[PDB]
């Protein structure tokens, strides 16, 4: 399952790393993708850098803009053996998405895929409707999505 | 094709590696390079992290340390349509190696996998010889192999 969460200036990262114990603990392999639209000198010489340690590994590559901006390749590329793939904003790839905001009036910036459901603290008319704290009912609906 | 940087200068291999680069990818080779706050917290409540943008992509994950330690697994994941792969160290995996060394009797540290030559100021007996500062004269040895 790919899903964006997207929405207003650090209330999708709360939700994201609050909900994220719960979702593991069900026994996915989570990525999340977030979008910006020494090893330096290794990259900046020309050479794409894996670094290795023993719990960790980082792999920085260049991409080409369509490389980059392209979801479903990242996606086919490097996350295949993951359950549940988030998006932390990448809105204009038009996955279904959670919209996350602090005024329900600013719901209206994410229609450019389908709005599975808004978390807000005030009042949603018009979409399933969370509120902020509900991280366990929230990721709850994500494991239902599947 | 994986070749190993090894030898006893951490800073002279990370040399010869930046030096070289700029001549292997001239030939259009697509090289990599194996070494030893919101995506940081992410990262920490247990997801693996993307970092996506126009030119440029981190990918930063979990792994058991055999996954880390393990060259092979690397490359299968992450590395199999470069043209060249250089390791910084990880000498014990056994890859053919480049050795880089101050004096001519560490060579002997570096025999766990085939010596194709030696950076060396001072000349060394029975391999492949090259100072450090030939750096295209070691660049074209290493595309010569490239190209066998
Ligand atoms: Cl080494
Ligand atoms: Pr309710």
């Amino acid at each position: 399952l790919i899903l964006s969460i997207v929405g207003t200036s650090s209330g999708k990262t709360t939700l994201i790393t609050r909900m994220m114990p719960i979702l593991r603990e069900r026994g996915l392999r989570v990525a999340v993708v977030k979008r910006h639209a020494d090893s330096w000198k290794i990259y900046n010489s020309g050479a794409d850098v894996v670094i290795a340690s023993p719990v960790k590994l980082a792999f920085i590559r260049r991409v080409s803009e369509e490389e980059g901006n392209d979801l479903d390749w990242i996606y086919e590329r490097y996350l295949s053996d993951y359950d549940l793939v988030i998006t932390e904003g990448f809105s204009k790839a038009g996955k279904d998405r959670i919209v996350v905001v602090k005024k329900p009036e600013e719901v209206e910036h994410f229609r450019q895929g389908r709005i599975l459901a808004v978390v807000c603290d005030e009042r949603v008319d018009g979409h399933k409707w969370f509120r902020r704290d509900e991280v366990e009912r929230i990721a709850e609906f994500i494991l239902s999505l599947l």
